[PDB]
Parts: C-alpha cells; sequence; structure tokens
C-alpha cells in the first residue's frame, strides 16, 4: 500500500509535443475516474503563451499516444502554468494573473467552484526554480486534493494545504522549511512532500522530504533523471503510483517504489 518513497525508475515517453506550444505542459489522468471517464482518460494542456484555453482528452491511452484529442474543452478563462490537476471528474486549475483556483466539471464543462488560496502568491513570487509562473501547484494523493504554495508569512517555504475537493475550502495547512524557489517542482505521495532538485540535470535527485502525519522533515538522494533537460511540470497519480511529468516537449512517466 503506503509506503515512504525509495526509488524513482528511468522516464518512459509516451508523446512528444510537435510545436513549441507544448514545450511546457501537464498531462494527467484521473484517479478517482468517474462517468462516463474511465483510468483510460487522458487529458493534456500545452501551456505556452499567455491564453491557454485548450484542453485536449483522449478516451483511450492508445489516443493520447497516436491520435487527435477525442474531445477539446475550451476553458472559460485562461490557464495559468504546469501545476493543474483532474481528480473525480473536475479539471482544478489556476486562473491566469490570479491567486484563484477554480474547479471545472469536464463532463458538464461547468465551474463548480472558485477559491482565492489565502495568502499564496502568484505570479512570479514563489514559482518553483525554472520559474513559469509555477507558485501554485495542486497534487492528488492517495487522501485526495492538495495544493502547494508559499505565502509572504512562510517567507517562500513550502505551504501545502488538503482541500475540500467540491468547495475549494482549505481543510488543514502545514508550513515546511524548504524554500519552494531552491527545488524544481513537488509532488505529495501518502501524506508526504517530495521535492526534486534540478529540472535539468540527468543526475538530479529527489531530495527533501516532509511528512504531514509526523511534521518530521528528512533529506533524501534517490537519483531522478530529466532526459531532456527541462522539466516543468512533476506530479504524482496515486492510482497509477507513478510519476507524471513533461520534460522539454515529452510527456513522460516514471515509475517509483515504497517502503
Ligand atoms: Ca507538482
Ligand atoms: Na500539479
Amino acid at each position: 500500500g503506503c509506503g515512504e518513497l525509495v526509488w524513482v525508475g528511468e522516464p518512459l515517453t509516451l508523446r512528444t509535443a510537435e510545436t513549441i506550444t507544448g514545450k511546457y505542459g501537464v498531462w494527467m489522468r484521473d484517479p478517482k475516474p468517474t462517468y462516463p471517464y474511465t483510468q483510460e482518460t487522458t487529458w493534456r494542456i500545452d501551456t505556452v503563451g499567455t491564453d491557454v484555453r485548450q484542453v485536449f482528452e483522449y478516451d483511450l491511452i492508445s489516443q493520447f499516444m497516436q491520435g487527435y484529442p477525442s474531445k477539446v474543452h475550451i476553458l472559460p478563462r485562461p490557464l495559468e502554468s504546469t501545476g493543474a490537476v483532474v481528480y473525480s471528474g473536475s479539471l482544478y486549475f489556476q486562473g491566469a494573473e490570479s491567486r484563484t483556483v477554480i474547479r471545472y466539471e469536464l463532463n458538464t464543462e461547468t465551474v463548480k467552484a472558485e477559491k482565492e488560496i489565502p495568502g499564496a502568491g502568484y505570479h512570479g513570487q514563489f514559482p518553483y526554480s525554472w520559474g513559469g509562473y509555477t507558485d501554485i501547484d495542486l497534487a492528488v494523493d492517495e487522501a485526495g486534493l492538495w495544493v502547494i504554495y508559499s505565502t509572504d508569512e512562510a517567507k517562500g517555504a513550502i505551504v501545502l494545504s488538503k482541500l475540500n475537493p467540491e468547495n475549494l475550502e482549505l481543510e488543514q495547512t502545514w508550513e515546511t522549511n524548504i524554500r519552494k524557489q531552491s527545488v524544481a517542482n513537488a509532488f505529495i505521495i501518502c501524506g508526504t512532500l517530495y521535492t526534486v532538485s534540478s529540472y535539468t540535470s540527468a543526475d538530479a535527485t529527489v531530495n527533501f522530504a516532509y511528512d504531514t502525519g509526523t511534521g518530521i522533515s528528512k533529506t533524501l538522494t534517490i537519483p531522478f533523471k530529466n532526459r531532456y533537460k527541462y522539466s516543468s511540470m512533476i506530479d504524482y497519480n496515486p492510482l497509477e503510483k507513478k510519476l507524471f511529468a513533461w520534460d522539454n516537449l515529452n510527456m513522460v512517466t516514471y515509475d517509483i517504489k515504497l517502503s
């Protein structure tokens, strides 16, 4: 079941974007799929530019890997950066030039909730180390939906909060001692936040852990390879128990092992 991260496998490339619009992006599957979607449904957002609204949806993995989308959704408001997730039928994304998270229900194309993440920096205040306006990073783990951010009161250290997926209320918050701008990205596995040291290196590491159950911080040295030298997005999927990442045009996955 659950445990501490102990190993990350080699990146596997599933699709490569063919234009610069996909240099950065987010791709994802739903770890709690709901009708009409399934555990194979995949979403892809190419996130370069200033008016990002198109969300590509694929019914089957084979379509994601080789074909055109099954459907394209046009979001009612432009999206910011690479932090979005899908969870239990909704895309959760940050509005451009805002600290607002939006719940967009995919089957009805309806905005169901919006919430300012209180005190969160946005638009280049507390990005990860590559920039990209990556101030606010949503995450799904075994327990549900979270948000990773920082605030002036936390002096740029990573803050994580559990979110109610229905109405986006913050349920509980934890403050780490990890400077968000000093790490390439982060993700949560089994209630532990992990960070990646570098977005360019073939020889990066998963370098810090913060366990929300115990409050304990640790250092780690688990190898992590950025095959294409520019990882813009690194998230965990708790149904597949894999990392999903976006690395310089390439949509990649990594296997992991937990103790
Ligand atoms: Ca992430
Ligand atoms: Na995310």
